[PDB]
DNA sequence: CGGCGGTACTG
DNA sequence: CAGTAC
DNA sequence: GCCG
């Protein structure tokens, strides 16, 4: 806390104008300002931490020094308005960007005036939905109904919960499904029959992202919501892998994201390059074997980590 | 200087 | 493609 | 913004 709570509007005003990089930056400050053993009082002390440089230092010794930070100041009156617009799903930074300039300020502008792709419409009329959490027991409910009805029609399929739901978290935001099949190919096809098999239910309420014109469909990405009162509807990504990239698949759908991040990073630096489709080495590289999450660990000379150790 | 993750849809 | 998303 |  302290300095960190002004540094991080900063990094939030960033990230929604689009400046990426900058507010990556400040991001990683950030955290680096959270795990240091004391409350810096130096310029040479700040600049001595790695991701504090000499400006982010600047900056620390002008909040405990004068209490204020006048970048706060300059923070464009249109920030709370860019960040609205940004919780649309399939509106981000740009659209956002130039609904404000348009001069629309409020959902009810959006709703009225702007031209919404169909992934934008659903976004809007969901809005409030796709900003909330769900217990636990609400995801593996929402998975074991993928699972039971792709198990319908070939019991050999494997399904899995991925993402915070596989990293223990209490709540999720959606449900992430890995769906593979151990022979190594009949997971071709699925996608269409699983599908209607969900929308014949009346489980599935909207298709946001979903290429069935393609017999390589990888991801489907909608909205479904269980029977009964009180269900609000729910995010559900879906991917379908051959069981030769099951581990890397799974590795990337477990994340978290900072995670995913860091590990590809960490990949580069050993010349290797890491997906969600496999560890390779660095023109057509070598595909490296990985049969489990703990061969790609392995082979980037690091400790196995459970997923809940990953909730970076 | 130039990367900051690597990849899949949509229009 | 630019944009957006996982 | 920060890093090598
Ligand atoms: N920029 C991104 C986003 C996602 N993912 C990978 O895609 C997975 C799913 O994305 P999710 O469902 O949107 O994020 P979650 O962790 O499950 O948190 P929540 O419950 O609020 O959704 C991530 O775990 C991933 F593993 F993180 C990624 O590799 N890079
Ligand atoms: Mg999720
Ligand atoms: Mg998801
Ligand atoms: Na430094
Ligand atoms: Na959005
Ligand atoms: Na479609
Ligand atoms: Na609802």
């Amino acid at each position: 806390l302290h300095i960190t709570e002004k540094l991080e509007v900063l990094a939030k005003a960033y990230s929604v104008q689009g400046d990426k990089w900058r507010a990556l930056g400040y991001a990683k400050a950030i955290n680096a300002l959270k795990s240091f053993h004391k409350p810096v009082t130096s310029y040479q002390e700040a600049c001595s931490i790695p991701g504090i440089g000499k400006r982010m230092a600047e900056k620390i010794i002008e909040i405990l020094e004068s209490g204020h930070l006048r970048k706060l100041d300059h923070i464009s009156e249109s920030v709370p308005v860019l960040e609205l617009f940004s919780n649309i799903w399939g509106a981000g930074t740009k659209t956002a960007q130039m609904w404000y300039q348009q001069g629309f300020r409020s959902l009810e502008d959006i709703r009225s005036q702007a031209s919404l792709t169909t992934q934008q419409a659903i976004g809007l009329k969901h809005y409030s939905d796709f900003l909330e959490r769900m217990p636990r027991e609400e995801a593996t409910e929402i998975e074991q109904t993928v699972q039971k009805a792709a198990q319908a029609f070939n019991s050999g399929l494997l399904c899995v919960a991925c993402g915070s739901y596989r990293r223990g978290k209490a709540t999720c935001g959606d449900v992430d499904v890995l769906i593979t099949h151990p022979d190594g190919r009949s997971h071709r096809g699925i996608f269409s029959r699983l599908l209607d098999s969900l929308r014949q239910e009346g489980f599935l309420t909207d298709d946001l992202v979903s290429q069935e014109e393609n017999g390589q469909q990888q991801k489907y990405l909608g909205v479904c919501r269980l029977p009964g009162p009180g269900r609000r509807h729910r995010r559900l990504d879906i991917i379908v892998v051959p069981y030769s990239e099951f581990a890397c698949a799974l590795l990337y759908f477990t994340g978290s994201a900072h995670f995913n991040r860091s590990m590809r990073a960490l990949a580069k630096t050993k010349g290797m390059s890491l997906s969600e489709h496999a560890l390779s080495t660095a023109g057509p590289g070598r595909v490296l074997p990985t049969p489990t999450e703990k061969d790609v660990f392995r082979l980037l000379g690091l400790p196995y980590r459970e997923p809940a150790e990953r909730d970076w």
